[PDB]
């Protein structure tokens, strides 16, 4: 078939257009009023000249013998693609230019710049000339032919994760003829998330024996088969940040040890595992099924205000403490003289008031113990290389008076170059439910540290500890694996706020949040 | 030449040999002893042996078929060659080596003294011709020391697969010292136990869908001007290395990232610091003990340390007096007034880990106080849930509380432990706030696998994997020379640990109770 003799991909961007489902169909903006939708995403410019020019001669050889029997690289445009090109660089930095049009005659341009009459004549132009590659740069109308009469291979698809206005679309891609193969890392460009994808059409070695030999040793170990992490496995490059999580996810199913819980429920676990996300360039928030952030900002605003009352929440419907707080679970504790949601001296009491001694949830404790959030601030702001910028929950003391020692131990801060990071240690992860809000708790408090101390968020850096699965969350577990990231949305604070006592549940907006639907993960 | 052809490989198996001892690659160099091995069974090692004089890859013959049959103007099996003595030490069971093509080279014996399928030949020369003759896929030499000999002088060896057994055994033949100019090592396996011996498994070599290819180019369009240009010349041995795989590259990456790419800060003093942020290591203590090779450290000092910490001592005087000097400079007069401890004797550390693991909560007076059934003994606790609650994820010891802080001498830099059971076995996390990775960081690793070991035979477990979370992790500018010395010495096998095994309490651990075997390191190096 032509399409793998003579190289033809697509490549394309697309942004949003104008509740809401989402699928791969959601990218799809291509252009308006003879422009690109968006002003200037110069990451995306970037990846194309990279992509459109890139040769490797060491592999033309094996095209050549293969093109007759039947260096740069070749790009064809339409005349409103062409024309809509600022001028100044026409041909493109040193490519194979290509124009299919009707009302255009190779005479008015180069002898370099070869226009062709119709789709079914550019063969024709291929099997004449020596190229690596041949890129369709597209148009609408152009890419709805080449795909139309499968001549497409690859497609080289950015995903744009920002809505615009938009006159002109790309084609349905058929997820029956096509399917995604790789995806990259997540960046921002120009107040943008994106990320790059790529749609395949369906069907010395001294040191490569070296490998194997030192691999001697090597070991159904749980019963969890090969056919169900299909889509998960038939990925060649799996890049995008999310993966960090969905790849724990796969070690814990594949290499978990079996084992018994209080509960009885059954987990696998796995000891010692590091997760990092770069929150200058996205916010980690899970797309991989959809997440709410109300409750978990109302807890993170509970600690810093000092609560340990666990009504404070139950009162705006935020039920994450509710469990906790029973009768039945506080006498379970030997708490048996401890009031209902009272939660005793938790996070916010210990980020507050650690050292001071704990009575019930409604005595003022004001000026009593040591305020850690205040002296963090104060480290962050006047002794940024300090390295004993901790928040410590965990206070061995106050454990028993607790309703339950603290899942996440403590957040270690760290600044170079006015950007700050944050590793967080969490003792104890349920991978299925709990660590997806808890990458986003510590990465919303990462960047509202950051902000209150005039720096750039960083890393936020999740150290678990000991990481399970529970053996009743497979199932969906599986479901989420076999499918694929989308770009990552953003987080927008308030930039008014400046003390970290002055954060409302109104001053946080999460932006482009693009994801798959829900899961029971029971 | 001749070598590259045929693909004449030399593979052995080398023990240190009986004799303040300084130690080469020529440490390793005992071959067999009284017609035999000098070890009973090593199982791992003579598995390695199997699977690389065994292993062929089919596609890759045809092109060695072109090469050769080119040269000489013109299932799939290795060819092995052996000494007559090396023939005669073989069991009858395993005679011929299986799935192998056998070579013996022989004087006394001809064809008619062999039952066996296998070649004889009394010449070096006649080997070349066989291998012409043949259908192999590459020619290893199995030894016997006078046939080692001669295939080197002939300069006929590519590489050499060398088993470095990490212990002691009586010899009475040797593998030849090889010419560190004829042949560099290029690749280090893991360590690995084996019948109650630690070794790994080095090459030294010789010297003197493509479409998805493309993919990778891509996704690489933004990346880099390299933080700190430090020269390449300098790092020559740590770049030259394919395979680094022995646990000890795991500290010396780390170094290299920073040294690379860490951030330049000036830090508490006014000195000067490369930082980076968040780093972690796993340390396999089943299979070694991880104290680093790459330079000379002793344990006394850090196991005092460590017997002081359990006892819930915090007064310096008990180290100075064992002539232990990790603690001296946080107890001065200069220094506790420093950190405005005006009302604290010299040498009192005030509530540091010792304290805080036998009686967090307790109000620090002295350090002479009785602090008996005073704050919480965590180090008690913890021995308990890992004997009766085994699966608990509470299992944590914790150092920094954030009330005495400022009482301490200095907040502690290994802020927690966390504990995990599976199967008999304990795992430990330990997370450290402040690693200089030049001098603390070394000792650091040493310290918690120790104390691994000490939990894990006071509650009847086997010690797994000690996992080290670095957190702020930093190189001092002028370690930077001695660490460059440092990354261009090749690690050796590790040593192991041996506990006196009749301790079965936490407190009942002294100073003879610690062995360490066979440590074998390169030379002692000032940071400074
Ligand atoms: N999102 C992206 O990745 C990209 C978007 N763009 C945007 O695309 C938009 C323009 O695209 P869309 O309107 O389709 O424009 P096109 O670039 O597809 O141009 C259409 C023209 O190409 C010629 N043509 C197409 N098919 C044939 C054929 N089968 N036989 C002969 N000639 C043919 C005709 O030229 P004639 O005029 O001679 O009839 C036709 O009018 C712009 O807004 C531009 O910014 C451009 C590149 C990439
Ligand atoms: N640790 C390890 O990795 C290894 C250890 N060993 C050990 O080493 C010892 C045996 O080795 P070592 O005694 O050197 O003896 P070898 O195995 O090298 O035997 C040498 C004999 O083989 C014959 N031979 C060697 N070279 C030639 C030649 N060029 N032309 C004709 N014949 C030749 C001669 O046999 P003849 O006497 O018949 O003339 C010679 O006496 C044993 O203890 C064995 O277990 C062996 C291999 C590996
Ligand atoms: C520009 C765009 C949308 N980005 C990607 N990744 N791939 C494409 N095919 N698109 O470009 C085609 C095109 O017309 N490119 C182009 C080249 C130079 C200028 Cl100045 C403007 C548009
Ligand atoms: C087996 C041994 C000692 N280990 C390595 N790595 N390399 C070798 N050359 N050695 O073996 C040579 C030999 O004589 N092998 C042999 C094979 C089988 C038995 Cl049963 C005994 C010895």
């Amino acid at each position: 078939q032509v399409c793998d003799v003579f190289d033809i991909y697509a490549i394309c961007a697309c942004c949003k257009v104008e509740n809401e489902v989402f699928n791969n169909y959601t990218f799809r903006g291509l252009g308006n009023k003879g422009v690109l939708p968006w002003k200037c995403i110069s990451l995306d410019m970037k990846y194309f000249r990279a992509v459109t020019t890139y040769v490797n001669e060491s592999k033309y050889e094996k095209l050549k013998y293969k093109r007759c029997k039947y260096l740069q690289n070749v790009v064809v445009m339409g005349r409103t693609n062409w024309e809509s090109i600022p001028k100044k660089f026409k041909p493109l930095s040193n490519r194979i230019n290509v124009i299919l049009s009707r009302t255009l005659k190779k005479e008015d341009f180069d002898e370099d710049v070869y226009i062709i009459n119709k789709v079914e004549d550019l063969i024709v132009l291929l099997g004449k000339l020596n190229y690596y590659k041949c890129f369709i740069l597209g148009g609408s109308v152009v890419y709805q032919e080449f795909l139309e009469k499968k001549l497409i291979k690859k497609i080289y698809f950015t995903r744009i994760n920002s809505t615009y206005e938009c006159d002109v679309f790309f084609p349905e891609i058929n997820e029956n003829e096509y399917q995604i193969i790789s995806v990259s890392d997540v960046y921002t460009s120009n107040n943008t998330t994106l990320d790059f994808i790529i749609y395949k059409k369906t069907n010395d070695d001294e040191e490569e024996d070296d490998f194997v030999y030192f691999n001697f040793n090597k070991e159904n170990k749980n019963s969890i088969h090969p056919n169900d992490f299909q889509i998960y496995n038939s990925l060649k490059y799996k890049y995008h940040p999310e993966y960090q999580y969905l790849n724990i996810i796969y070690d814990i199913m594949m290499n978990g040890n079996k084992q018994s819980d209080r509960t009885g429920v059954g987990v696998l676990s796995k000891f010692g595992y590091i997760m990092k996300f770069d929150l200058s360039q996205y916010f980690p928030l899970l797309t991989t099924k959809k997440l709410f952030l109300r409750g978990i900002i109302e807890e993170l605003l509970w600690f810093i205000r000092g609560e340990t009352n666990g009504n404070t929440l139950l009162n705006k419907n935020v039920r994450i403490w509710e469990a906790n707080g029973t009768r039945e679970f506080l006498d379970n504790r030997k708490l048996f003289h401890r009031e209902v949601n009272d939660l005793g001296p938790i996070y916010g009491f210990q980020w507050r008031h650690f050292g001071a001694e704990y009575t019930n949830m409604y005595d003022n404790y004001e000026n009593k113990g040591v305020d850690q959030l205040k002296n963090i601030i104060n480290l962050i702001k006047n002794d940024p290389t300090s390295r004993r910028i901790l928040l410590c929950a965990w206070n061995v003391k106050d454990l028993d008076q607790m309703a339950l020692p603290p899942c996440h131990i403590l957040c270690q801060f760290y600044v170079f170059d006015g950007k700050l990071s944050c590793i967080m240690y969490q003792r104890s992860c349920d991978l299925g439910l709990g660590v997806p809000f808890n990458i986003a708790s510590y990465s919303i408090f990462t960047h509202m540290i950051a902000q209150v101390c005039n720096l750039q968020p960083a890393q936020f850096i999740h150290v678990l500890g000991n990481a399970h699965v529970y053996n009743n969350h497979i199932d969906s577990l599986k479901i989420q694996l076999n499918r694929i990231p989308y770009p990552f949305p953003t987080l927008k604070l308030n930039p008014d706020i400046k003390n970290i006592e002055d954060f409302t549940i109104s001053d946080f907006t999460i932006q482009n949040y693009v994801h798959h639907e829900k899961i029971s993960m029971d």
